[PDB]
């Protein structure tokens, strides 16, 4: 996608997140990740965030510092971070 377009990046990241989830589970950009049920029929936890951040780093070519990753609670925040990093001059 256009990696500085928040709509496109957010839609993409929602799609990525859905692959982690139990069938029929609903996720929106404002959903608290920790309230979501994963394929393992358990609630999303710190491991899922670590894995998801790595997936995002791979696809969008951004570096997420641990301090940032440790404070993510929603997909909108992740999409916002991706766009902000890609949009930065230099």
């Amino acid at each position: 996608v256009v990696d500085t377009d928040i709509n496109a990046v957010t839609n993409y990241i929602v799609g990525m997140c859905q692959k982690f989830l139990q069938k029929g589970e609903k996720v929106t950009p404002s959903s608290k990740l920790e309230e979501l049920r994963t394929r393992e029929d358990r609630l999303w936890d710190c491991l899922d965030t670590v894995e998801f951040v790595l997936d995002v780093e791979e696809i969008f070519d951004v570096t997420v510092p641990d301090e940032v990753a440790d404070n993510f609670q929603t997909l909108q925040e992740i999409a916002d971070f991706v766009v902000s990093e890609r949009a930065k001059a230099g």
